[PDB]
C-alpha cells in the first residue's frame, strides 16, 4: 500500500505514534517520506547483507528476522515480512522499540539528514487529524 500524507498520518495517530517519545506525528511522517516515500511493501538491502523493510524502514541487522542476516537479532520479535504489510500496526509497534533505544529518531538516518531540526509541522498542515 502507498498512503497518502494525511492518510498515513491518521494511521500513525490511530496506533499511538503521535508524540510518542516526545516526537510529534510530524517527525514519524516526515521519516516516513524519505525512508519509503510512504509504501508499506519498500524494500533496501544493505552493504553488510541486513535488508530494511516496510514504511519505516526497519533493519534486519536488530529488529526483526529475515532468515538471511547472519549474528542478527530480532529484538521486535516479528519476521521482517510482517513490516510489508497494508496494515501499519507491526511497523508501529517497532518504531516504539526502536525511537526508546536510546538515540531516539536518530535510528532513522533519513530523518536525521532530512527531518531533524526542519519545519515538520508541514507534513500534517490541512490534515483532519
Ligand atoms: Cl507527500
Ligand atoms: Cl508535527
Ligand atoms: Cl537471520
Ligand atoms: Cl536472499
Ligand atoms: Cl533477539
Ligand atoms: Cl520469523
Ligand atoms: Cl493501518
Ligand atoms: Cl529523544
Ligand atoms: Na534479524
Amino acid at each position: 500500500k502507498v498512503f497518502g500524507r494525511c492518510e498515513l498520518a491518521a494511521a500513525m495517530k490511530r496506533h499511538g505514534l503521535d508524540n510518542y517519545r516526545g516526537y510529534s506525528l510530524g517527525n514519524w511522517v516526515c521519516a516516513a517520506k524519505f525512508e519509503s516515500n510512504f509504501n508499506t511493501q519498500a524494500t533496501n538491502r544493505n552493504t553488510d547483507g541486513s535488508t530494511d523493510y516496510g514504511i519505516l524502514q526497519i533493519n534486519s541487522r536488530w529488529w526483526c528476522n529475515d532468515g538471511r542476516t547472519p549474528g542478527s537479532r530480532n529484538l521486535c520479535n516479528i519476521p521482517c515480512s510482517a513490516l510489508l504489510s497494508s496494515d501499519i500496526t507491526a511497523s508501529v509497534n517497532c518504531a516504539k522499540k526502536i525511537v526508546s533505544d536510546g538515540n531516539g529518531m536518530n535510528a532513522w538516518v533519513a530523518w536525521r539528514n532530512r527531518c531533524k531540526g526542519t519545519d515538520v509541522q508541514a507534513w500534517i498542515r490541512g490534515c483532519r487529524l
